[PDB]
């Protein structure tokens, strides 16, 4: 996982469970309590999920409610530290632009394995987002998406169509209608 990403992780547990769960989580996996993970790292995604077995084990949660809760959280800690991805966008936009903002922000790593995050248009209210990834951190994705929704203050429907493993990727199709129309049809 992108070093940038894990730290936003970190701040989140600590926001969601405290300080001392997150400190023992960290300790646990041989971390300083207090690392300060820098964008010239990168770290193994099992190390991740060692440290969200420790979360849940203390807290008493499953490990998928964990993700999703993060991922809610995470949107406001994204926002806080990376203010430009949300800067005058509606929730529409900022959807449709992570596919190419995931590729952006990994291109510069040696064999880099983004989320695959393709949004498209199926009607005038209503995008189609497929989530493809190694990695099968459905709960996580679906919460970001769950915490765009609140961030942006923009309600929605989540209609989960599909969900399982192909050629080796975890696959998630998502169905995501607004309260209003959004698109038109225009000439391709
Ligand atoms: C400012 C907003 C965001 C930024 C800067 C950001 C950036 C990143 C980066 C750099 C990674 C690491 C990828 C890697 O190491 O291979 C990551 C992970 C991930 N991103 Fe985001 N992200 C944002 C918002 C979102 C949103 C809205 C979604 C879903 C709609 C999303 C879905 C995910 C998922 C599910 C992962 C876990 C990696 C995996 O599943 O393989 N992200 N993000
Ligand atoms: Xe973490
Ligand atoms: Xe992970």
């Amino acid at each position: 996982m992108k070093g940038t990403i894990v730290g936003t992780w970190i701040k989140t547990l600590r926001d969601l469970y405290g300080n001392d769960v997150v400190d023992e989580s960290l300790k646990s996996v041989g971390w300083e309590p207090d690392r300060v993970i820098t964008p010239l790292e990168d770290i193994d995604d099992d190390e991740v999920r060692r440290i969200f077995a420790k979360v849940s084990e203390k807290t008493g949660k499953n490990v998928n409610e964990i993700w999703r809760e993060v991922g809610r959280q995470n949107i406001k800690t994204f926002s806080e530290w990376f203010p430009s991805y949300f800067a005058g966008r509606r929730l529409v936009n900022f959807l449709m632009m992570m596919d190419e903002v995931h590729l952006q922000l990994t291109k510069m790593i040696k064999g880099a394995t983004p989320p695959r995050l393709i949004a498209k248009p199926v009607a005038k209210d209503a995008i189609e987002m497929e989530y493809v990834s190694k990695r099968k951190m459905y709960d996580y994705f679906l919460g970001l998406i769950e915490g765009s929704s609140k961030f942006f203050k923009e309600e929605i429907s989540v209609e989960e169509v599909e969900r399982g493993e192909k050629d080796g990727f975890s696959r998630l199709k998502v169905r995501i209608k607004f309260k209003n129309p959004v698109f038109e049809y225009k000439k391709n």
